[PDB]
């Protein structure tokens, strides 16, 4: 029928849609631990520099 | 009817999944932002400190 004309369609929208957001949501899961470990390095350099400053 | 009915279930799953989705990406993209504003504000201390020293 016409009710299962558009649903196919919706689905295979939305499937799409799910499709790119998992994606999405991985590339972001990603970039954010790249980030954090960026941070965490980013103070690595910087323990030894107030820490051999001091003393 | 029989695919109808199987048609239906599967959009509302994909509907939900969507919506769970998509305030995930939200949340990330808040952590991130929110991330970026420490790095520059950290950043932008360095700027009077290795300058600050030169």
């Amino acid at each position: 029928m016409d009710k299962v004309e558009e649903l196919l369609s919706k689905n295979y929208h939305l499937e799409n849609e799910v499709a790119r957001l998992k994606k999405l949501v991985d590339d972001l899961e990603d970039e954010l631990y790249a980030q954090k470990l960026k941070y965490k390095a980013i103070s690595e350099e910087l323990d030894h520099a107030l820490n051999d400053m001091t003393s």
